[PDB]
């Protein structure tokens, strides 16, 4: 239908087949089909999901144009994305003004300030996170990372969002955790989603019949548990209490519901699945464990709790987390629709346009990373972080529309992994995948989950 | 679904059945449905087509905010409207900048200066339109005014808008005439668009299998049949060539096109049924018809030829013209889609509410209309056209997007009125609808065509 | 659309909407839209669901002709329904000579024979029930039927069904029971099936986008749990082994999956439900539980245990079963879809009508049953049980279709209750509904939960 | 999805892609895929129309089976199409006993009594065409055979169908002729049936809109005007009468009206487009015109006029017929749906395959044709005749679903025919295609029409 538009603006891309456009090449997953347009065409190139054109760009200029100068006037909303149902509310989600209020309205739960106040309650999971993990130290069995850091994140989560305080590991089956676990970061490349991108028209078919990606039941789980915990504490430190405090243009309720789903998967999947690929890369480079666990007792010696102000001392576990979110940027794409004819860096990018990052093939680039596929942390030494564009290295984002949880992010997975090698080490085991392969689906996440062996220091 | 908006806000209307919303109320159509809520509700009230929420209106100064004040920040578009196909691109369809775009482009088309200038060609054809009455007149059988005048306004609009010059009455059957005359005003109580209404999620549904409701086969005798004199005037005064010499942010060939679509029927279907109004109104009224015939022959006395200034001249004409829109006002409804979260005249209007004034139930309102079914004329005489709220009687719309070819359409159809009125009277036939009924569909047109009896003066 | 076929053929029936059809009158859900129909319109009716013509009728020869005469030439399918996925082939889903198959294949299944040797085993989950119950009758706290004949129908069907042994109640976090829950008996009133029925259209729709009105996610569980313990016990009782001794024209291995699905729920929440309502209908009518109480008692003395011989001894349990689901027959309604112009006991069925029997309404016709709504067991004693018309009593169906589980489902539920009326007694808490109502929704369930008193022997 | 089939089955065919099946090799039109298909795989193959599995069969035994043997049990019907609105009662569009019906109530009109009949009046139109053509005939120009054959084609159909008598090429504006002409033969390879084929799900979509290929404009033109003539005639020849006489289980009105628009465009585009191919053909053979201009003077000598009897007895004349519709078949493949799990031939073949007979391809298969591309008539000699398999020869399809009005379209053409050589002879112009090109698209139509000289003997 609209398979002319790259052609005529004499954008180079792959060639698009009628009705499906270029999907077909997502055999290989977003990942590495990124990575040959960016070698096939160079610094832009167009392609089409279904009938949607979509413009890649790798100008650190033309990509701080769209993610920061033009954000608010032409590129500020994401790639549409249904059904939702009432999750049309979450800011991930919003659009335009409605995001506008919501990230306002949602930014102050996030400060540095209120960051420090979660320590303590952040600080007693990992406790938790330990006792479980000795249990297997001393029963020699290899252990699966996901597993006991999903089991701590969303110990994490529950707490730091509503106060509940389950040992999920050890009271799995509460009635708590059986829902929050029902979370699914999206398979782009799996049947359903293919299947919208070709038929993007069945959107609004499925909004009409409250069909939802996100489980019809879970959703009412918390909408109630929510409405409860709500009348519970009103009236008689978390992100429900900052958000209730926040309707007090305000927050409505059903809107705090929608940020609250968003904010438990949000650190769920994602901080579970970078502390998978950190532990991933600390067993194969076991020199980095090393010089790690050396510093960790040289701030905190005799194991001394870890406190905000010494996390934030702490340099080379700061690397190590940099390193390991380039070779593993699970966003993979930045992505903004592009809302007028725009002409941005000397290019003309016409309304409806997908502006696409490439995060994951920007984070391997040989152009700007020497060994790209070297896990090397030196990289982001003090010497060297300086010489590292901030619009080529982006697995946060960036400008208006950045990760919002990226400060909480990092502090909680550091807080984990301060507490962790305190304590133990952790050793390839014979079924530990070396080295990893990424699944060739629609999430960063390895093909086979990451087993490894866990000794007690 | 959304069938609760109303309520919450405190707007009071009628209850929507599920799915339905309040369509079955159509039964008698538009007009007749828009009068009762005016009665039964007051100055606000609300509704539902299918699941979209209405917000009628009949405050002069709110309309005014609407229509004018708010027109570009709020009010920018009207009701989403499809499947539409490459006729997106038309002005009276098009949205946002790119209406602002055409309306610009098209503007210099409407002057008073150019349209001075299509008089002389204009005056051309009422002089065939009286032959062939006077051919009837001469042969003592009743006329069905919509064939006669629709002939008449056909001639009109492919001459001033491509120089084709057919005697449509008298060469129906050539080429230009067949396709042509296959415009339809859409009857949105028609079964088809009564499912669109209940379905607007089909729409995306028909668009993307290249189905139009303008058909297929008359857009691609026009596409190409502009392509062509596009090639023959270039290179060797109607309104494309004023659209061509526009493209020399610049317009394109296919925006061509649709703009010259929009034009043809605009002036088709509406000016031939306003003339059909016209002239049962003055048949069934036969003093007010002795009494234009009074002016049109003082000023142009021996039946001289009218001209662009003689008409402006006429004064009891311009007061027929107003009565009879007043009473058959084309349109029905204004309306426009509220694009943001506003406030105006003391009313909160959430986004997406489509906002609709009733241009025929204000028309017929006895709150700002002294007996108003009654056809008299003189509501306009000068002494009391100062009156009547340009905010109540709207048959051109109003703000930036009124009628962008009112004045040429006053004119078309004067020039047509003062050459007919000096030849011929007009008398009821025993098969005239006296007193005529309104389509109870979708259209404000007669139930059955207006028939009557032709005189030779 | 269709709305004119019951006017022209001369069957009464309420008046349809535009596309709703009579839906809306389904806001007291089906029964009591049946029961009104019935006094309203007399022996046969019509309406609408949507566009869809559903003739009820209620004349027995009229209904055995359905059921039994031309079962297999005109009337052998159900109403299709949709999206179902690969469960388009279970037996109770499937149609025309592909269920005829599946019902040859799974009729030896549920013999005399094979249901003699299923008692032992269900025999030992009886004793399960007990111990729980004793722990709520030993701890004075009202009980929730649904949960714990649940916890034991479910027990007797993973058993039956595939040799899992689990103590739901007390295992009930064990990964089979977690999945096994998560089917639920369709609310054909919930807002989903609702718009199928105004949207049937959208069913292959969904079908091609892989949605199924089956989770996806516990269809996969057992899809590969079965081809385990298919390849577990091969090589190395059961309604899986008599299906897989069948594939030994012969049986598939996904075929073999969905007839495994369709046996769990129907003796889950059915079994489970059934159940509840005798318990109910015990409590409050305290003689008719003392009568059964003492025949218990006579045929197995000291708490002999139930055998397959002393339950078809038993006369009362008899009665009461029947009588419980005279006033609750779970399936409301019959349905066969008329596939070919047919004409039987003197009316004209054309093609595609779907023809139905209010089985509800016809349980509670005074014209049938005198003082319908009392619970009165003696209707069923060999003095009576002559005078009941098969073809208006049919909790089970009738003909080549009724229910091929009814022998099991009877002699399920009697083990069960002559097992707990050995040891308890039942009891009308304050919070039991008396008397009960039924859910004005899509199932045959109490608007409320039953709870009880439960007081041990 | 469904894209295993012919891979398990163990029949060849071209790959299909996902959601496109095999669809992208129509880019040359059905007969140069099937020609492909026929010589890369053999006897049998399969591909996927969409995900619509097809079976091509190319043996005459198999072929047989399909068509005639097991035509009423397995292969009744078409591949369904769709929307069609009222057009479901077309005989060439319905199915199981419906089309048994029709085809019944259908049957007599075109017997060999009945066709004798007919032969003056379509013998009248035949002088109509000859005047036609000497007016170009004397004004040197050359003539397009459509044209002129299609006036002559609608000339005969619009008679012997409903006794209207136009001069359709000197009266081609009359209210019959306009409508009429608005058939087009389905391009389906055109963009809407191509969005079929990928959506077919999207057919109940359409049909609930009361979309219809055929347009409901000129549907509803006939509809009334049937309704007219049948109480013209009733009370005071053609197919209407012996339909109407037919409903004296029987024949409804607008049953009526849908077979008169089937067999109106069955011998329009049909009976015209054959016409110019055999003119085409002979034009540039010119021996074989001569051959039959000798033959057609020998059995009607000065110019007899020819009769039912005297047509038949010309054998040259069959011959070129014949060797027409082998080289364009206009039907190109015959198809039916497998409704039944069957076994033919040797072959197993599930329910829902389309099965499908490639005679475009099998008329053009150099195993059963010497020299097939040439136009050669002799291979129809009674000599020869006696070779050709029916089974491999079949431009009117076979058995119960053959073509009803083969035995009509021979002589209509005929008659067309004798008169035409009997005054004029044919000749290349310049501007005549040769070798004629077979649009690439969805009809057996040439690419350019065809343009001959044409002198007058
Ligand atoms: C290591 C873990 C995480 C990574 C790598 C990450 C990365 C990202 C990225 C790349 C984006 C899109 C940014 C852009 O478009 O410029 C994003 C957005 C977002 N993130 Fe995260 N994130 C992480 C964890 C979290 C957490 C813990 C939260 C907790 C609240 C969170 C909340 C959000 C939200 C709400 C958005 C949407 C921002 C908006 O649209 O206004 N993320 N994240
Ligand atoms: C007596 C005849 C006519 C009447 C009563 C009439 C009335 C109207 C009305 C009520 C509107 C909507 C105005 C609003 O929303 O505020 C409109 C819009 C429009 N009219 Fe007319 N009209 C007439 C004839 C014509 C003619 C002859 C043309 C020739 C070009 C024309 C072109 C348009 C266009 C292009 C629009 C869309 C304006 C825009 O969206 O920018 N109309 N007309
Ligand atoms: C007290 C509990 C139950 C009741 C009241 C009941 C009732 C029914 C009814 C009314 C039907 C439709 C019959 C007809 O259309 O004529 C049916 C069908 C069916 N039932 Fe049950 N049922 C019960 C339990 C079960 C159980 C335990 C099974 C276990 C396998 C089962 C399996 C089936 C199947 C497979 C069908 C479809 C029959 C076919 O289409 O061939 N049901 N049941
Ligand atoms: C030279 C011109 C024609 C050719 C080559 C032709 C060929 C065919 C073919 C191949 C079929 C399908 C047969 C099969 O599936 O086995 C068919 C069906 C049919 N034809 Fe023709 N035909 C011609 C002219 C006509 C005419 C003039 C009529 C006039 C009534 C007609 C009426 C029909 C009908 C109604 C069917 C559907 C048969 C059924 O489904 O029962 N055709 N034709
Ligand atoms: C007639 C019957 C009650 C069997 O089916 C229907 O009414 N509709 C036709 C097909 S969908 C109902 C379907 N439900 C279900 C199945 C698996 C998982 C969850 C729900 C079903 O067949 N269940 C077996 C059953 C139910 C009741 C009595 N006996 C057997």
């Amino acid at each position: 239908h609209s398979h002319g538009l790259f052609k005529k603006l004499g954008i180079p891309g792959p060639t698009p087949l009628p009705f499906l456009g270029n999907i077909l090449s997502y055999h290989k997953g977003f990942c590495m089909f990124d990575m040959e347009c960016h070698k096939k065409y160079g610094k832009v190139w167009g392609f089409y999901d279904g009938q949607q054109p979509v413009l890649a760009i790798t100008d650190p200029d033309m990509i701080k144009t769209v993610l920061v100068k033009e954000c608010y006037s032409v590129f500020t909303n994401r790639r549409p994305f249904g059904p939702v149902g009432f999750m049309k509310s979450a800011i991930s989600i919003a659009e335009d003004e409605e995001w506008k209020r919501l990230r306002s309205l949602l930014s102050p739960t996030f400060t540095s300030g209120k960051l420090k106040e979660m320590v303590p309650i952040i600080a007693q999971y990992g406790d938790v996170l330990v006792r479980n993990l000795r249990r297997e130290a001393e029963t020699g069995k290899p252990v699966t990372l996901k597993d006991v850091f999903g089991a701590y994140s969303m110990d994490v989560i529950t707490s730091t969002s509503f106060g509940v305080n389950i040992d999920s590991l050890n009271n799995p089956q509460d009635p708590f955790v059986e829902n929050t676990k029902k979370l699914l970061r999206f398979d782009f490349l799996d049947p359903f989603f293919l299947s919208i991108t070709v038929f993007p028209f069945l959107i609004p078919i499925l909004e009409v019949l409250n069909i939802c990606v996100f489980p019809r039941e879970v959703t009412n789980f918390l909408r109630k548990s929510v409405k409860r915990m709500k009348e519970s504490r009103l009236e008689d430190v978390d992100f429900l209490q900052l958000m209730i405090d926040s309707q007090n243009k305000a927050l409505s309720d059903l809107e705090l519901v929608a940020q609250s789903i968003i904010f438990i998967f949000a650190g769920y999947e994602t901080t579970s699945s970078v502390l998978s690929f950190i532990m991933y890369e600390l067993a194969t480079h076991p020199d980095v464990q090393q010089k790690l666990q050396e510093e960790i007792d040289a701030v905190l010696p005799n194991k001394a709790p870890p406190t905000y102000d010494t996390v934030l001392q702490m340099e080379y576990l700061d690397m190590v987390v940099n390193e390991t979110l380039r070779l593993f940027p699970i966003a993979m794409r930045l992505e903004r629709v592009c809302k007028k004819d725009v002409e941005i860096n000397g290019m003309f990018i016409p309304k409806g346009v997908v502006v696409m990052i490439p995060s994951y093939a920007l984070h391997r680039d040989p152009k700007y990373w020497t060994e790209p596929e070297k896990f090397l942390p030196e990289r982001f030494s003090k010497k060297n972080k300086d010489n590292i564009d901030p619009y080529i290295y982006t697995p946060f984002g960036s400008g208006p529309r950045n990760c919002i949880g990226m400060r909480f992010a990092l502090m909680n997975m550091k807080l984990a992994l301060i507490r962790v090698l305190q304590n133990f080490s952790f050793k390839p085991c014979k079924e530990t995948q070396i080295p990893l392969k990424l699944s060739l689906g629609g999430l960063l996440q390895p093909e086979k989950p990451v087993v490894l062996k866990v000794e007690s220091r």
